């Protein structure tokens, strides 16, 4: 048995339970919600989408809504996505 | 539309390609491959028990492998981990 400390230099993204909880929520509104970060965008309503942007915790990302319920599409994902409660 | 930066305390972890070509490349060695971070381990030779370790990129995690080629498959796993391929 050997062992190796290394540092990961791969890229990472949501995990597939945060995602689809984004998407259950996301999927409530009728505006288009996107996530964003360094020209990438990715679909909020989409689990794969969602997972395919290179995103660590911690990391800032710009979350983009655009529709008739964009307010508060915005205001309830941002809340899920910096995991606020109350 | 309306857009607001917001921090990821989601947690994350390796995407879905890297995760799996990891894979594909532990699978050339007989022996068993583990990934390891904060008391928590995974098999490091499936894709989605890989996927569940909460890892950011640039964070250390301790890679393990055991078997009769074990030197050889910790070699060629952590020059994959750490974007150093030969």
């Amino acid at each position: 048995m050997v062992q190796q400390k290394v540092e990961v230099r791969l890229k990472t993204g949501l995990q597939a339970r945060p995602a689809a909880l984004f998407v259950q929520e996301a999927n409530r509104f009728t505006s288009d919600v996107f996530l964003e970060k360094d020209g990438k965008k990715v679909n909020a309503k989409s689990i794969m989408g969602l997972m395919s942007l290179a995103v660590s915790t911690g990391t800032e990302v710009t979350l983009i809504a655009q529709g008739e319920d964009e307010q508060e599409a915005l205001e309830k994902l941002a809340a899920y996505v910096q995991e606020e409660v109350l």
